[PDB]
């Protein structure tokens, strides 16, 4: 009937997030910019709630610079404070099309448990996925995944299961650039 995930995962919006947008809030204090920006849009329990979620999100770069998606595992907090040996790896996706084909392998290999039975022998070590709109001079419809492990010695491992599951789903070397920003 429906196909329960291993962990639900909790979907939410913070609309045009830059680190400029912090100075409206208060300087320091993110937990504040969070509390008045960050907007709840779902709740994924099931297979068929993952793909009716993903097929129907809203284009990154349409929504405005620094429009952030973050889907959290059993809705913890995605804050660098909660893994603090932890790391977050990049996918930098240039194009809208090739961001779509990027989104849908990385959310199906975290939500769907890829990761943790291909690279963490059974270990959840992924917790969140973060999806930004980062347009630059050159790339305005510039996509960042963001692919957040509690543990950084899973980071090596990582980057090169994500970059051949990137090649595999059709996309080139030229369409993506990884990158690793540790907490």
């Amino acid at each position: 009937t429906a196909h329960a995930l291993k962990d639900p995962w909790f979907l939410s919006y913070i609309p045009q997030l830059t680190p400029d947008t912090v100075k409206y809030d208060f300087k320091g204090d993110w937990n504040k910019a969070k509390q008045a920006l960050q907007q709840p849009l779902d709740y994924i329990r099931t297979v068929e709630e993952f793909w009716s979620t993903i097929n129907s999100l809203p284009k990154l770069h349409q929504l405005g610079n620094g429009s952030t998606f973050i889907f959290a595992r059993n809705n913890v907090d995605a804050s660098y404070e909660a893994f603090p040996n932890g790391t977050r790896v990049l996918v930098d996706l240039y194009k809208a099309s090739v961001a779509e084909k990027g989104m849908d392998f990385v959310l199906s290999s975290v939500l769907g448990e890829g990761l943790t039975y291909d690279v963490f022998n059974g270990k959840k070590v992924c917790d969140v996925v973060r999806l930004s709109s980062r347009p630059n001079q050159e790339s305005p419809e510039l996509v960042r995944l963001e692919v957040w492990l509690s543990d950084q010695l899973y980071a090596k491992d990582v980057i090169p299961y994500i970059r051949k599951g990137l090649n595999e789903a059709g996309l080139s070397f030229t369409d993506f650039i990884m990158g690793e920003s540790t907490f």
